[PDB]
RNA sequence: ACGGAAACCUUGAUUCUAACGCUACUUCUAAAUAA
């Protein structure tokens, strides 16, 4: 059945403080020994879309992996055609495609 | 038939140890002058 894209739409709301962290050149000044990833310029906390692909394919390789996952290129198939393998001809590219996450409640933080 | 595909800046770690809101202190003194 013929080409389709459905997008998940949602608002992460952080109930304790995130540490994604990750200082290397801009955030790396911050003078507190472990700064959060930020922007680059408006110095707003984001969420790399990385990290929930990574923090999600961990977590449902516990769950939708009949196997030992011993590496991500040896994951089940169902992960495998969802978040990528590098190391097979149909699963070569994944079905999902990850977003960043930005602040979207800065005035009503203010 | 995108210098592209796969990669969590992650793993553990008590803003913790010691420290008298304490010291002296009678709810008490004075009764004149007139009758």
């Amino acid at each position: 059945m013929t080409f389709a894209k459905i997008k998940f739409s949602a608002q992460i709301r952080l109930e304790t403080g995130l540490h994604i962290g990750g200082s290397d050149a801009f955030a790396a000044i911050g003078a507190i020994d472990s700064p959060v990833i930020k922007d680059p310029i408006t110095n707003l906390p984001i969420i790399p879309g990385s990290s929930l692909k990574g923090k999600m394919r961990t977590l449902l390789a516990k769950v939708y992996n009949e196997k030992v996952a011993e590496k991500p290129s040896d994951d089940s198939d169902i992960l495998s055609r969802l978040f990528g393998n590098s190391k097979d001809k149909r699963f070569k590219m994944g079905r999902l495609i990850f977003r960043d996450a930005f602040l979207s409640n800065a005035d009503e933080l203010d």
